[PDB]
C-alpha cells in the first residue's frame, strides 16, 4: 500500500474531522416508519430492535447524503384506546379510591397504570370518574404516553421526526377505497366489501369494509400507506416484527392496486431477541418486559450494541453478565477502551491533534500501516452497510478496529520514541473513526475510563 495516498486521506480526514466518512448529497429518498407502538403503555423489550436498528439506519442514511425522513404512526382511534381509559378508571377505583371493582379477561395493568391514575385523580378530581368520562380520560391518557413512548425513545438516544394520528385518517378511505376500484381492486360480496388481493399474489381475498359499514384495520393500514407512498420519497421503508411475515403480500397488493410500484415499499423484518442473565432468560410491577428496565440496567450504549450486533431477521441472543468483564468479550467497553487509550497517550505526550498532523506516516511498519487503511476503510463499510441494509457491519468494523489498535499499542511503544509524531497521528485517525462509527449508533466515545 502507498503510504503517501494514505497520509493524504489522513490529511484530509484530520483537517475536516467532522466531515470524516461523510457523503455527497444523494438523489435517493426514503421514508422510514418504525416502531409505531400502541400509546396504551411503556414500550416492550420486543419493540428495541426494530427501534434500534431504525434509528441506526436514520443515522447511517443520513450521514451519507440520502435525505431521510422517520415516522411514527399512533394508533389512537378512539376504539383503539377506550381500554386505556377504562383501565385508569377501574385503577382509579381500588388502589385510590379502595372500592371492589369487576375485572374484564382484558385490561391493562402495572406500576405504570397506577401512576397515572395518581396523576388523573389530581388532575380531574373524584367527580370526574365514571364510565361516561372514559374516552375523555383516554385522549388524556394516550397522549401521557405518548410523551411517555418518546422519552423511552430518548432514553435510548431515538427521536422520530414525526408522529401522525390514526384519527387524521377517517375522511381518506373514501379516497383510497375510489382508487381501489380505480384499478379494479375491490369487490362486494356477502354485504362486504373486499381487496381482490389474490390476483396479486396474496394467499386469499381480505375484508376492507365489515358488514357493519365499518373499515378493517387492514383497510386502515391500506390508508395510510397510500397517503406514505404518494409523498414523493423514492422509498418507504417498513420495519415489522418477524411474525408478521404473512402480512406482506396483502400489502404488496394493496398497493399495486393503488397505481404504486410495490417495489417502492421495502419491508424491514426484526427478529426476535432472547435476553439472558447468568445464564438464565431474564425476568423480574407487570406481565411485560420494558424497554426502559433494560436500559435502566444496562445502559443505553449497550443496548445500542447488543440490538445491532447481529443481522436482522436471524435470532439474537446475548447474556448481559458480559457487560461487567473488562476485556474483548465486553465490546462496548473494548472499543471505548481504545478510544481512551489514545486520548491518555497524547496527554502523556504533552500534545495535541494538531501538533502531530505534519508527520508523514512514512516510518510506519506493516501493522502500522493495515491499522492505518483499517481506519480509512470506514467509508467502504458505512456504504456497504446501508445499501445490504447490514448494520451489523458497523459493530463488526469497530471490534476488529479495537482489537488490532490495542494489540498495536501493546506492541510499540509511542511517548520518547523517534517517530512518535507517526505513531500519534495514527492513533488520531483511529480515534476518529471510533468516534464516527460510534456516533452512527448513538454513542458517544468516552476520552477517559
Amino acid at each position: 500500500l502507498s503510504k503517501t495516498f494514505l497520509n493524504e486521506l489522513a490529511n484530509q480526514a484530520l483537517t475536516n474531522p467532522n466531515d470524516f466518512t461523510k457523503g455527497e448529497k444523494k438523489q435517493e429518498s426514503f421514508l422510514l416508519e418504525y416502531v409505531s407502538a400502541n400509546p396504551t403503555g411503556p414500550l416492550h423489550i420486543g419493540h428495541a430492535r426494530g427501534a434500534v436498528f431504525g434509528d441506526t439506519l436514520t443515522r447511517l442514511a443520513r450521514h451519507l447524503g440520502y435525505k431521510f425522513n422517520t415516522e411514527y404512526y399512533v394508533n389512537d382511534a378512539g376504539n383503539q384506546i377506550y381500554l386505556l381509559g377504562l383501565s385508569i378508571l377501574l385503577s382509579v377505583k381500588e388502589s385510590i379510591l379502595h372500592e371492589n371493582v369487576e375485572y374484564p379477561e382484558q385490561y391493562y395493568k402495572g406500576e405504570y397504570i397506577v401512576d397515572l391514575a395518581k396523576e388523573a385523580f389530581e388532575k380531574f378530581g373524584k367527580e370526574f370518574f365514571s364510565e361516561e368520562n372514559i374516552p375523555s380520560l383516554a385522549d388524556w391518557a394516550k397522549d401521557k404516553m405518548l410523551v411517555l413512548i418518546k422519552q423511552n425513545l430518548e432514553q435510548a438516544k431515538i427521536k422520530i421526526d414525526s408522529y401522525v394520528s390514526e384519527r387524521s385518517y377517517y375522511d381518506a378511505l373514501n379516497a383510497t377505497l375510489e382508487s381501489l376500484k380505480e384499478h379494479k381492486g375491490i369487490y362486494e360480496q356477502e354485504g362486504k366489501i373486499w381487496l381482490a388481493s389474490s390476483q396479486k399474489g396474496d394467499e386469499k381475498d381480505r375484508v376492507i369494509i365489515r358488514e357493519d359499514g365499518r373499515g378493517t384495520y387492514l383497510a386502515a393500514d391500506i390508508v395510510y400507506h397510500k397517503d406514505k407512498m404518494s409523498r414523493g420519497y423514492g422509498k418507504c421503508i417498513n420495519i415489522w416484527g418477524a411474525d408478521h411475515h404473512g402480512y406482506i403480500p396483502r400489502m404488496k397488493a394493496a398497493m399495486e392496486f393503488l397505481g404504486f410500484d410495490s417495489n417502492n415499499l421495502e419491508i424491514i423484518l426484526a427478529q426476535m431477541v432472547s435476553l439472558l442473565k447468568d445464564g438464565e432468560p431474564y425476568k423480574m410491577a407487570g406481565n411485560f418486559i420494558l424497554m426502559s428496565d433494560v436500559v435502566d440496567e444496562i445502559g443505553s450504549d449497550a443496548l445500542r450494541y447488543i440490538f445491532l450486533s447481529k443481522k436482522c431477521d436471524t435470532h439474537l441472543e446475548f447474556d448481559i453478565s458480559d457487560l461487567q468483564k473488562e476485556d474483548s468479550s465486553n465490546p462496548v467497553y473494548y472499543i471505548n477502551y481504545a478510544h481512551a487509550r489514545i486520548h491518555q497517550v497524547f496527554a502523556k505526550a504533552g500534545k495535541k491533534i494538531d501538533d502531530v498532523m505534519k508527520a508523514d506516516l512514512q516510518s510506519l511498519n506493516q501493522d502500522g500501516v493495515n491499522l492505518l487503511f483499517e481506519a480509512l476503510n470506514l467509508k467502504a463499510v458505512l456504504n456497504d452497510a446501508f445499501e445490504a441494509r447490514a448494520l451489523q457491519k458497523i459493530p463488526d468494523y469497530l471490534k476488529n478496529l479495537a482489537a488490532n489498535f490495542h494489540k498495536f499499542y501493546n506492541e510499540n511503544k509511542v511517548v520518547g520514541s523517534a517517530n512518535e509524531n507517526d505513531l500519534l497521528k495514527l492513533f488520531s485517525l483511529v480515534a476518529l473513526s471510533i468516534k464516527t462509527a460510534f456516533s452512527l449508533m448513538g454513542i458517544e466515545a468516552k476520552n477517559k475510563m
